């Protein structure tokens, strides 16, 4: 899967 982190 692809991952995104929006800190
Ligand atoms: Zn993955």
């Amino acid at each position: 899967g692809s991952n995104q982190n929006n800190f």
